[PDB]
């Protein structure tokens, strides 16, 4: 692109990942921060649709945070970012979506459609995405108005102040009733992928989490559960 | 960037009799009455603004019987089971099965003058658990209360307590209906199929 | 350079049973009463400027039964068959047949201070379809829906839909009379007899 | 005061591409914007179209030969275009390749846009429409009302969208993209949901 | 391309189609001037080649043209514009050309050759031309030097004002014999597609007009033929 | 207005001192902080901690071997520490001599407090509270709760104090000191006293 309106399609994109160093800064009043990026999910796309769920809670999200976060009791996401880098060819086929579920009570999507309506909705080819890249590695942006990437409006969930849980245990209480969890967790992400061409998985792409998080009140890490 | 009405309707229609009856409803969406629950459900959360349960005779000046209602935030508290119990509960009201013609003027907000005689209360937004709660249905709420009532008080606000007596006979009589004014804040869209 | 009056007239007179009984009038002049119907005529178009049904019982303290009244404006809509589905519609009100009385003030405009207990509900002319309606004849308009409903939403703006139950009999009442206050913008004259 | 006012985005239509001119319409009313708008704006009566913007969003490869096209029609009398050519004079007409477009993206999400030229996505020209308020129809009882005479119509609905999706490498369907709806709107003079046609 | 001489070949090109609303202008003294973009023809190609050919006159070059012009008895053409646009991948195989006859009676050429020898002729890839986009959407335009694209020279034709003609009665005077039809339009345009890769016709581009009109001596639209 | 806030000091809780680590808790909400507050917070059906402060006040010789230690938990589910070390991390780790923090004294009778540095006293840090506004909670209902699932209490009870008493010179129990919780509190939507669970 030169003039306007006028665009043009790669055989296929790329984006090299480089994440930085963790931050870490603990802020007198109690709050130890932390900002950092982690590969959260490998990709896979077929010519049927697959609803794939993450939550997005501490333990799940990172799996250096899962470690880091052990050692305070509480947190409060304050900026929680997923975003998706294409490692395939625009000669592939396939899109991907993603959206936020707040009960977990509530079914997981199961239409592309019934997922278009979730916050913070997001399609594109699984080709695409690498606009995104500005995020991950934490450059200067420029245009990601092509970018695939969506943000957990941390703005309005349940309470400010979550506790970290563990999968494990975290289970064993949503196996009494799934309700349980609301207490435990903000929300969840949804991840569709469908309009590929194979009936055997294709390697699509990756989504690395880029988030800011606040934690609080310290605990022996083996003695948080 | 949320989307937010005001609307009132039909929550649930009245009986008196010889002895008392208490009954209650939970303050969510699902159960407030049918046009808000099939609404709010295109929604995952939600959050109070202005609940207000309005009651409305339906009887003659001589339909002996009285009303009353108040509200309870703890689930597992026990409901109330004497004309006393439910004084002592926050925002209570009493009044005559045939009283409260008055609080009309509540439903087609306008010159609300007179409002004394009014048998309506209103919800305190102002602190109740959490300030966005989800959206439940009647069905997934009872089948996790079923487990431990517990786990409700962080599934929905609070609930109001109703209960009737000083009845002319044995057998339900046509008293009148408890409307609902209410104003709320829904959030974070969701296929109508897909909430529970 | 158009012509404007207001005046009040008995719209229809009401009566109430042991069942549901929903009735329904057309917000358009040659509908609301004789008055504004002969005279009104005499203007091809006209454009609603307030309108005001209003209720006022004829009964004793002791004569069972409520009456509700709301609005629809897509007259292909289905007209409501519970006393629930009319708390939906917009601008609902209930209450018992003897109750109203205040309502009154209401047709001889004066210091309207108590209107709580008032059984009456105005049309929001803020926003109907058209602005300015053409007059129509009961006979034409019935003669057009009978080819297809939908060829009315562009001939009037809403209608009024009432229901009487919670009765004391399973025959007629006498209950009260709904009158209507408006005020209206007629224009471009015509021979009364030449409109349809 | 009184109203409601509702701002969404959801998809309105996926697309297939082919090599035989395919040329489809859906109504610009709420009833067929889209399944989970349908399902609100049933709660009211009447609505008033704010902002009604439809966007093409790709899904396939670059590898995927294809154009699609959208405009408007607002005399439902009108005859529905039969050649591409006749659609290109239609307001708002918009055509790209079947895979760009990728940067109209930002009208979904309700992200920052930044250069929007490539997007396949048009709107709608609210302050010319017929009425301001219309009457929430369900396709049912409209198809019935246009049985009788099309004109009927106009009164009930705003405009219509009409999309072609012509040139294709294959005789059979390709899963191209989907056309999603972002619209910001006026819900009034609620109703109960079933009493709605 | 950064340096000079380098040039990269995208997948795929692809050029987002906007016009705007037409212009109409009353300039005292009789003319009505029009300037508007339209669809003017749907394009195809095979492996061996195909010879199309388009009137360069209202009736026949747009569709919202052929109802407007019907009000009034002559016309000028001003600036007409062959634009092309592709909508298909660069792994297509095929080619286009285009150029200008003005005696219908002329035969139409049969050889990418003789296409070749035309005024305003022009050759390239089915799949390149999207830098012509800037003329249809109206924009500020960049290099086009790649376009393909080609203008009819008005500057000189048989005269300056022709009749309004409709294709009917049109074809009913060349069915008399061809030659009355010099008197009737200035020239038309030549259309050749080859250098394609299947028997059976496959999806190329379209091809959008861009013309300005002087419309004179207004006629009852249904009078005119 | 509506609120009622009454603001106490009274026994929390009395102290033995031993040689063999005893790790206790106490959850920190009104049925538990202690017997007078029980009584009086039952009338309202919610509360909220505004200024919750345990203070050790001792009540034996100075030829008292002993130490005491205090801290906080969140997350319900947790481990109760085992060993004291485990307890010197969470928030608000305090530890003294069980003879000493005389001093503290001045929390109790809300006197003008002079150097407050050798009291043995921990508060609770409210801005970092799940819930604003907590339900009142009876042990039994609790405890019956926490029996299906302990997480179903993290929205019940704010935190939970751990108190562990090890360092002692007799193999059995030495009257030491009390515990007093000093607290303001905000009592709300008022209840008939045995309808609260
Ligand atoms: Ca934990
Ligand atoms: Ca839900
Ligand atoms: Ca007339
Ligand atoms: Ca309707
Ligand atoms: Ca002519
Ligand atoms: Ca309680």
């Amino acid at each position: 692109p030169t003039q306007a309106g006028i665009s043009m399609a790669a055989s296929a994109q790329g984006a090299m990942v480089r994440i930085r160093n963790p931050a870490v800064s603990s802020s007198r009043g109690g709050i130890t921060v932390l900002t950092h990026s982690e590969l959260s999910a490998e990709i896979g796309v077929t010519d049927s649709i697959v609803v794939s769920s993450e939550l997005v809670m501490p333990y799940t999200v990172g799996t250096w945070l899962r470690g880091v976060a052990a050692n305070w009791s509480k947190y409060s996401w304050l900026s929680v970012r997923y975003t998706y880098i294409p490692s395939c060819p625009s000669s592939t086929a396939g899109s991907i979506h993603m959206g936020f579920q707040y009960d977990m009570a509530d079914t997981v999507p199961v239409s592309v459609n019934q997922l278009s309506n979730l916050r913070g909705y997001v399609s594109g080819q699984v080709w695409s995405g690498s606009a995104g890249l500005c995020f991950i590695n934490g450059t200067r942006c420029s245009d990601t108005s092509t970018a695939i990437s969506t943000t957990l409006d941390v703005s309005k969930l349940g309470k400010k102040w979550y506790p970290y849980k563990t999968s494990a245990d975290y289970a064993t209480a949503v196996g009494v009733d799934v309700n349980i969890a609301t207490p435990l967790v903000p929300a969840r992400l949804v991840i569709a992928l469908l309009d590929g061409s194979s009936s055997t998985a294709v390697a699509a792409g990756r989504i690395y989490c880029t988030y800011t998080i606040q934690m609080i009140e310290p605990t022996a890490s083996a003695l948080n559960n």
